DNA sequence: CAACAAC
């Protein structure tokens, strides 16, 4: 019951500098924000720009903070939608419909990964199958279409970060070969999917490699 | 905390 502030087993009579692990191990989303192409950078920025120019400055920190609520908004629909035991009434869910009636299977569900020896963690969405395939489950929302698997940025990279980490974390039995991102439309519009083939992960995975070493690189410019 | 999105 009782917790020691000293420990009478010690004495107490270069400097340690000792890393703490959370800030030299990053996750997949500060990895790939930090690493993103100068033309990617231009763009956001001018977008950014025109909203603060049409909605103000209060109005785009509104219409920010909107955004990445409803993405919450449905991610915690999904995991009840998912798991075996107001929030299931919004168009992104509707938008789903369809994909939902393929998934099955549900392996793991906002569940962490580490990658032991490239060294960085995430959480992921979902492990399940879609039509038959284990895939990781990428969802997300989105205020313009996405019908080409080129539209979604960064979303083919971290998936692959999760499926490589995954299938080298000692806490998963199995592998997963092939990824799935699902694109959700406010207005209730049929979702889009864009499934990923092992051999288009194996692609993208160079690319997330790359932003890894690009990262890498990065911090000890830092240091 | 990560992921939650923006192009």
């Amino acid at each position: 019951n009782w917790f020691p502030i000293f420990n009478p087993e010690r004495s107490d009579k270069v400097p340690l500098k000792i890393p703490l692990q959370r800030n030299v191990i990053p996750s997949v989303t500060r990895v790939l924000q930090q690493t993103m192409t100068k033309q990617q950078v231009f763009l956001l920025e001018r977008w950014k720009q025109r909203m603060i120019l049409e909605l103000g400055e209060d109005g785009f920190k509104e219409y920010t903070s909107n955004v990445f609520l409803q993405g919450k908004r449905f991610h915690e629909a999904l995991e009840s939608i998912l798991s075996p035991q107001n929030l299931l009434k919004s168009g992104y869910i509707e938008s789903v419909q369809h994909i939902l009636k393929d998934v099955s299977g549900v392996r793991a569900l906002e569940s962490a990964v580490q990658h032991e020896t490239l060294n960085y963690i995430g959480l992921l969405d979902c492990v399940a199958e879609y039509q038959g395939k284990l895939c990781v489950i990428d969802w997300k929302t989105s205020e313009k279409p996405k019908p080409f698997i080129q539209s979604t940025f960064d979303n083919p990279l971290q998936v692959v970060a999760y499926m490589g980490a995954m299938n080298h974390d000692t806490n998963y039995s199995f592998q997963v070969q092939c990824g799935l991102i699902v694109v959700a439309y406010k207005d209730g519009s049929p979702a889009h999917p864009h499934f990923m083939d092992a051999e288009l992960c194996s692609q993208y995975w160079t690319k997330w490699l790359l932003r890894l070493e690009e990262y890498t690189e990065k911090k000890k410019n830092q240091n």
